[PDB]
């Protein structure tokens, strides 16, 4: 009592007991929920594994300090299964400077590998009950007879960390009746508990993964996506880190199964390699284009998976999975310091030891450090790193070695790799400014506004300012509308938004700049519209006289500036010094005819939580790169296309509703690519996007997209007023407020003539003629709002 059979829940710790002899036991301390022992385990005909592991925690030395890394004991060869050693390719990838089609090739090294491993063939065979719930297992594996491994050294040593792990599962069970746990310790010291500081995490969790992770192991819907591994039974880092080391590959590839190695090329979108049964598990996506393109008769559509992974920040955000504010793992600053293996896995993408076989041996008088030091050290270029441009050889000759090689709390490479990230922090402090209210005299079409810069040098006499925009957009109380495109006007081609550069008073005879002292009074003038049925420049502005003003402010930054006591702004017209942006958004500001507060437009989801995956302050101007893109935002077309920049910056405040809403203007698209802003995000973040414009892959998104806590929080969906919104008029017809929310995942397409008769049975249109749904008619809140009888939080696998 309480029998396993009847146990909903199990919890273990194997936190308990040690060895002698070769010999190794420990005991699995196993209860309930709340912690009444479970019994008759030991005799359980539903379990479906029991796997213990057991590895050091040996030390490593060269120049400076290197982090220790685990070592099973227990280790096998693996030999490769010949007809799924894959094979070369190539593929073409764009056009060279001449027009010519570039040719990309991916190599393999398939070969015969280690793979550490645990013990799991045993089961309840090693098990003697010892208390209740209490069992105690005693490993098959003796540490003395082990066979020997060429490269590894095995022998067993009591002075260093040690870890023991646990995998439990019953009743082909995903969460409740599955563990992982485990114990480092001490064993010289009688078997102490190892303190936090003392063995290896370097990565947690929490901390570092959940960000963008589900850890949703029980979702039980069709699009759940937790981060479990290994059919479902491997959760747990500490868990990883005993089979991923640094010696394990894949013999079928050669790829490196080293948990950096395989975690920073998996992210890259780079790894390859075949695991169990043969499945090929492409994470660049290119051996399905190869496939197509000139065939590659080891892809098997359907049972290998070939799929760029779309990363939603850059590879080199290192925050991202780093900890480097003392609130994750104490050994957190282990990415700073060398390792061969982790360095080459982002700068050494796609090379290796056998068709690079050259770099094996240094130039003439030179010491040899390795096929990955020698590329650090000699044979690195900008033109073939794997993050292309990167110098690494300029490092070593004229950078000194404390840039790679570091002591403990040095900060090794971090000092090139968080350089900008840091800059970019104090810059946006730095130049940090406040927009007040504009006063609009829309008779005379004069806007005025005040600037709270931060210093008296103004934004055009700033040659350090690359452009400052303000942008203003009416706002009519209920919902952005962007309408139909006008003829060009001076200001832009909108009707219902105008960018302006502040940093080019000077020579704009529409704008005058008063300064005084920090405070900069900005007059705009020119904003006239003759109000009829024709679309025209400011339309909407004019007639509805009032709305928001939004800043986005480009500061050049010094990217040789490596110093983070010295200045990273530099004059942008610097040609020594290769410059990067840092982007500095403000306050949503209003504009009305006296300057007072136009009430802010609801919020429905959380800048928090689009910052989880984004991180802070992600800039979307690239997502502006197909179509007029290099028009800037104060010229005709660029007023909508713009990516230099384009002139939002906060996500969740409707600076990009602005634009992206139920009307717009031309060349439309239909709905199953759609433009309207909840549309388009539902789309490519479910992957029921038909096209989207830059790329052919679909999101791999790390979360489930039916989550609606990934991106809303409680309370922001009682559907209450959105019925009340205008229409979403695609290309062919329009669709209801609710309806194209839902209908984004639920009916990109009329597929299925139930689901859109629910639609129009409850006061929803769906593609139906221009002007057909009259605000009010659906009735969706009653049923679908939260907390209702079929509410959006009852009906999706949601997690607040
Ligand atoms: C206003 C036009 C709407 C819209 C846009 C939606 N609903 Fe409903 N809905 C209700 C019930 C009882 C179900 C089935 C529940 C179940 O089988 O578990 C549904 C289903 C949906 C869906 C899912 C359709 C699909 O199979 O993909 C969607 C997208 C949807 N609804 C949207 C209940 C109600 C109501 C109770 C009287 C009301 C009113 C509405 N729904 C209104 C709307
Ligand atoms: C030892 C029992 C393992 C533990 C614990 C974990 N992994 Fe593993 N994994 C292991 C091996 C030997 C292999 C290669 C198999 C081969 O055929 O050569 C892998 C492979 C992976 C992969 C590649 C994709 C796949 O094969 O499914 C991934 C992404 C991976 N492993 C991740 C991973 C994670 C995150 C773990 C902790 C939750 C983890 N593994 C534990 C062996 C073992
Ligand atoms: C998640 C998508 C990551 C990002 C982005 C970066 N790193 Fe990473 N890194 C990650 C993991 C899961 C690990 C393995 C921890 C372990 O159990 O081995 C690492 C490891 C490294 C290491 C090796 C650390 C060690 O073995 O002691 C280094 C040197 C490293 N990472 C550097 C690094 C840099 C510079 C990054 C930004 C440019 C970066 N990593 C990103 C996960 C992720
Ligand atoms: C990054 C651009 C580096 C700079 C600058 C310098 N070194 Fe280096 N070195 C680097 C790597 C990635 C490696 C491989 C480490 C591995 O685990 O494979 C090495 C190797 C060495 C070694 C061997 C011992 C070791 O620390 O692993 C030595 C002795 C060494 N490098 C020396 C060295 C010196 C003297 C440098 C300044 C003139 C120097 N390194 C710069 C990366 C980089
Ligand atoms: C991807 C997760 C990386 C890991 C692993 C390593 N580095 Fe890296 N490195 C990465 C990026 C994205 C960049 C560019 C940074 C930028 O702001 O543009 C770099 C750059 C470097 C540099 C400077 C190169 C130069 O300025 O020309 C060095 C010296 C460097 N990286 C070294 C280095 C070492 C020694 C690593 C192992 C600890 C290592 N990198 C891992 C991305 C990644
Ligand atoms: C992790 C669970 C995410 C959450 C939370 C948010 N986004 Fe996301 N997004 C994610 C991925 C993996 C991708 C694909 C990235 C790629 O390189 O293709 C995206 C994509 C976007 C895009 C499109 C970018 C482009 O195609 O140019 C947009 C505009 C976007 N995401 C916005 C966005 C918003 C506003 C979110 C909060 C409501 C948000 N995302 C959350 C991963 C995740
Ligand atoms: C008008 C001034 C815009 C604002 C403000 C925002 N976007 Fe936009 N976006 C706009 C247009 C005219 C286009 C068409 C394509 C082009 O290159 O001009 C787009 C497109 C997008 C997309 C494309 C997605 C796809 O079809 O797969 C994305 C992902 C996107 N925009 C994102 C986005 C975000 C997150 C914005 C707020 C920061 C945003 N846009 C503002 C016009 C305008
Ligand atoms: C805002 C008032 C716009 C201005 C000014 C111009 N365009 Fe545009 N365009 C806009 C939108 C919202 C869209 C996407 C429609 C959708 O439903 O997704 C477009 C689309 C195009 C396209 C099609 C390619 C695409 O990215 O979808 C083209 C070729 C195009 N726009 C060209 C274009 C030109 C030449 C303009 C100046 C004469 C112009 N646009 C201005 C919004 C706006
Ligand atoms: C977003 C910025 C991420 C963070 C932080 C981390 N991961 Fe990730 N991971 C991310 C994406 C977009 C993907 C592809 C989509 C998907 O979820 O499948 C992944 C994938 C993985 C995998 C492979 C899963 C599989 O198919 O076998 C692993 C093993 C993985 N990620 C691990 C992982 C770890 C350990 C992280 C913290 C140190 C982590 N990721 C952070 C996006 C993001
Ligand atoms: C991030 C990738 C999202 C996830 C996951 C879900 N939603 Fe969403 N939603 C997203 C955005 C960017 C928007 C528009 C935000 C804005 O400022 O306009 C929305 C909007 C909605 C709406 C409209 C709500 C309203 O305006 O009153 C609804 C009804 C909605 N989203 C529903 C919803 C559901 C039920 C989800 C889980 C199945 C869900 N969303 C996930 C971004 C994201
Ligand atoms: C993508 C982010 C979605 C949004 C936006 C909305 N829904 Fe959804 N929904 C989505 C998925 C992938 C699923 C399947 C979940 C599962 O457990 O397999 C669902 C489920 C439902 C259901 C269940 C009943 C049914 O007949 O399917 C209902 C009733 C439902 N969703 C309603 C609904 C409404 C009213 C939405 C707009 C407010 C909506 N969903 C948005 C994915 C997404
Ligand atoms: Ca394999
Ligand atoms: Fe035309
Ligand atoms: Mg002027
Ligand atoms: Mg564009």
């Amino acid at each position: 009592g309480l029998d396993i059979s009847q146990a909903t829940t199990l919890k273990a710790t194997l936190e308990d007991v040690k060895i002698d002899n070769g010999t190794v036991s420990v005991d699995i301390v196993l209860t309930n929920a709340n912690g009444v022992p479970v019994t008759g385990l030991e005799q359980y005909a539903q379990i479906n594994a029991i796997g213990l592991g057991i590895a050091k925690l040996t030390p490593e030395s060269g120049k400076g300090y290197k982090t220790p890394q685990w070592v099973s004991y227990i280790n096998s060869v693996k030999a490769a299964d010949p007809a799924r050693s894959l094979a070369n390719y190539s593929y073409t990838d764009g056009k060279d400077s001449a027009g010519n089609p570039i040719t990309k090739e991916v190599k393999f090294t398939p070969g015969d590998a280690i793979q550490a491993n645990i013990e799991s063939s045993c089961k309840t065979t090693c098990l003697t009950v010892v208390d209740s719930g209490v069992y105690r297992y005693t490993f098959q594996t003796n540490l003395s007879t082990l066979p020997a491994i060429e490269g590894l050294d095995l022998t067993y040593d009591p002075t260093l960390i040690h870890r023991i792990t646990l995998e439990l599962q019953t009743d082909g069970s995903k969460d409740a009746k599955l563990v992982n746990s485990h114990i480092d310790f001490l064993p010289s010291d009688n078997f102490r508990v190892a303190k936090e500081t003392e063995t290896r995490t370097v990565v947690d969790l929490e901390a570092n993964c959940i960000k963008c992770h589900s850890t949703n192991y029980s979702d039980t819907s069709s699009t759940a996506k937790p981060l479990a591994l290994h059919g479902g039974r491997r959760i747990g880092i500490a868990n990883c880190q005993v089979c991923h080391t640094s010696y394990s590959k894949d013999p079928e590839t050669g790829s490196p199964l080293d948990m950096g190695a395989m975690v920073h090329a998996i992210h890259k979108g780079t790894y390859a390699m075949v695991g169990y049964s043969g499945t090929a598990y492409d994470f660049s996506g290119t051996m399905a284009k190869a496939a197509a393109e000139s065939g590659y008769p080891q892809y098997r559509e359907g049972k290998d998976v070939s799929e760029r992974v779309t990363l939603p920040v850059s590879i080199g955000n290192c925050q991202s999975c780093h900890s480097t504010d003392d609130k994750g793992p104490v050994d957190a600053a282990s990415f700073k310091h060398h390792k061969g293996l982790a360095c080459a896995s982002c700068h050494m993408s796609g090379f290796n030891p056998v068709d690079n076989s050259e770099w094996l041996t240094p130039p003439e008088g030179q010491k040899d450090r390795g096929f990955v030091g020698n590329y650090f050290h000699y044979y690195a270029t900008p033109e073939i790193d794997g993050i292309p441009g990167v110098n690494l050889v300029h490092v070593f000759q004229n950078g000194g070695c404390a840039s790679c090689h570091a002591e403990q709390g040095e900060e090794g490479s971090a000092k090139y790799h968080l350089a900008k990230a840091n800059a970019t922090k104090l810059l946006r402090t730095e130049y940090a400014y406040k927009l007040e209210n504009g006063t609009f005299d829309v008779a005379k079409g004069e806007l005025t506004f005040t600037v709270n810069w931060h210093s008296d040098v103004a934004p055009h006499q700033d040659p350090k300012v690359k452009e400052f925009w303000v942008s203003l957009t009416a706002f009519n109380g209920t919902e952005y509308t962007m309408g139909p495109r006008p003829s060009n006007g001076t200001l832009g081609r909108s009707e219902n938004r105008i960018s302006v550069n502040l940093a080019k008073v000077e020579t704009n005879a529409n704008l005058t700049a008063v300064p005084n002292g920090s405070k900069v009074t900005y007059t705009l003038t020119g904003i006239k519209a003759v109000i009829g049925t024709s679309s025209v420049p400011y339309k909407q502005i004019v007639s509805i006289g009032k709305g928001f003003m939004d800043g986005k402010l480009l500061i050049c930054a010094n990217s040789a500036e490596l110093d983070p006591t010295m200045d990273a702004a530099i004059d942008c017209s610097n040609t020594e010094a290769p410059i990067y942006e840092v982007i500095v958004g403000s306050n949503k500001a209003s504009f009305s005819a006296d300057a007072s507060n136009v009430t802010a437009r609801s919020i429905v989801i959380s800048e928090a939580k689009c910052a989880n995956c984004h991180g802070e302050k992600a800039d979307f101007s690239a997502s502006h790169a197909l179509t007029h893109a290099a028009d800037k935002p104060d010229n005709s077309c660029g007023t909508c296309h713009s990516a230099v920049p384009n002139t939002a910056v906060a996500l969740a405040d409707g600076s990009c509703v602005a634009c992206h809403n139920g009307a717009p203007a031309h060349s439309k698209k239909p709905f199953e690519r759609g433009f309207d802003f909840k549309v388009m995000i539902h789309q490519i973040h479910a992957d029921t996007r038909s096209v989207r414009r830059l790329t052919t892959d679909a999101a791999t998104f790390p979360e489930n997209p039916a989550n609606c806590a990934a991106c809303h929080d409680k309370g922001q969906l009682s559907l209450a007023t959105l019925g009340n919104k205008p229409a979403f008029l695609a290309s062919t017809g329009e669709y209801s407020p609710t309806v194209a929310a839902c209908a984004s995942c639920h009916a990109t397409t009329a597929t299925d003539s139930a689901v859109i008769g629910h639609f129009e049975t409850n006061g929803g249109v769906y593609n139906a003629a221009a002007g057909t749904y009259t605000p009010g008619s659906e009735t969706c809140a009653t049923c679908h709002g939260e907390g209702k009888s079929f509410g959006v939080d009852k009906v999706h696998p949601v997690k607040y």
